[PDB]
């Protein structure tokens, strides 16, 4: 068929080249998605330029060293390795180990001025049970940390957000200590907000939501070429409407990527629990019916973050949205429920296997 086909969350390829089999289905199939591989990069900007803007009361002991320590979610899970390189090597502090205690004496600016960088220690954050990205080990290590380095930390750094709050609940956090988490946990945020938390990373799902629903409309609505990726998205489409965050586009890979964005004291007001983008308001046009598919229903991400931002902005861009959600092991169980394809103007898929885009292409056939 012929009809509009966005592949969504997750990238269509070999589980590791993009499947461009898949992405040229047709010139009405797309991909969104996000910058993932820059995410440690921005984390390590966020902490750079808090730095910078730091006046040298953040050298607590003033040894004109800038001193941290290191919540490591999972020695062994790319998500966590992505974020320690990415602080590490924006720090200085970088040797070619994500692994603890694998760093080397850094650099960042300070109000002008040359400091030196020391991680003064980065640990694993795993629980007696051997469950990983462990809240209450980062709340013992921070307690520990405070006893054991003192006046000599100057910030705290984790992999993710849930750590960082497990150190905030250390009986003895030394008060107003800067500290940076990842993932804009609604309780993260708040604390940003709150001036505790110092800052935290967020992939933008609204924006790729919003994103999804924008490639359909604008290609129902008669859009070709740049237009169909640029407005409503990068630009203001025909009512006003705009995604908020910045995005990327991919060309050769048909790929539409929202930024990582930094979450602070300066926009975090945009990012806390149940934040939608004002950018996007309610516009006057025809109905329009698309089949949208989730790779598992119990995925908590899909189901408390990105499945409600869909059925926010979809009845917006007037899109009937059909939900079908899969158990998350066998490509089955969406492809079964992936039927009266001749109802639906459109398609959003999301498979448990990238390679699979052969399965659906398929049945858009008969
Ligand atoms: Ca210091």
């Amino acid at each position: 068929r012929d009809k509009p086909l966005v592949f969504f969350n997750r990238q269509p390829s070999d589980p590791g080249k993009v499947d461009m089999a898949a992405m040229n289905w047709n010139d009405k199939t797309y991909y969104v998605g996000f910058d993932a591989k820059f995410g440690g990069s921005i984390q390590g900007k966020m902490i750079l330029d808090f730095l910078a803007s730091s006046e040298s009361s953040v050298d607590r002991n003033g040894d004109g060293i800038i001193g941290y320590v290191l919540c490591i979610g999972d020695v062994g899970h790319n998500d966590s390795k992505v974020r320690t390189e990415g602080i590490r090597r924006a720090l200085g502090t970088w040797t070619g180990s994500s692994d603890p205690g694998q760093a080397k004496e850094g650099q960042a600016v300070v109000g002008g001025k040359s400091y030196k960088v020391v991680e003064l220690e980065g640990k694993a954050m795993t629980g007696t049970d051997g469950s990983t990205w462990n809240t209450n080990s980062a709340t013992e290590s921070m307690g520990s940390w405070v006893a054991k380095f003192a006046d000599k930390i100057d910030l705290v750094i984790s992999n993710n957000d849930g750590m960082a709050m497990g150190c905030l609940q250390a009986s003895n956090y030394p008060r107003g200590l800067p500290i940076f988490g990842y993932d804009a946990n609604a309780d993260a945020v708040e604390s940003v907000g709150k001036g505790e938390l110092t800052g935290t990373v967020s992939q933008n799902v609204d924006a790729q939501a919003v994103a999804v629903l924008q490639i359909i409309r604008n290609l129902l609505d008669g859009s070709s070429g740049e237009d169909v990726v640029a407005n409503g998205i990068s630009r203001p489409d025909a009512h006003g409407n705009k995604i908020s965050a910045p995005v990327q586009y991919w060309e050769d890979v048909k790929a539409i990527m929202a930024d990582n964005s930094e979450v602070t004291s300066a926009n975090w007001k945009e990012y806390t629990r149940g934040a939608r983008d004002a950018g996007v308001r309610q516009v006057s046009a025809p109905t329009k019916k698309v089949l949208l598919t989730v790779h598992n229903a119990s995925n908590d991400f899909l189901a408390s973050a990105y499945l409600p931002a869909l059925k926010h902005y979809a009845p917006l861009l007037n899109v009937d949205l059909t939900v079908v959600q899969g158990d998350g092991q066998n490509e089955l169980s969406c492809l079964d429920k992936f039927t009266n394809l001749d109802m639906f103007d459109a398609f959003a898929v999301n498979m448990v296997k990238t390679n699979s885009g052969a399965d659906y292409t398929d049945k858009l056939k008969y």
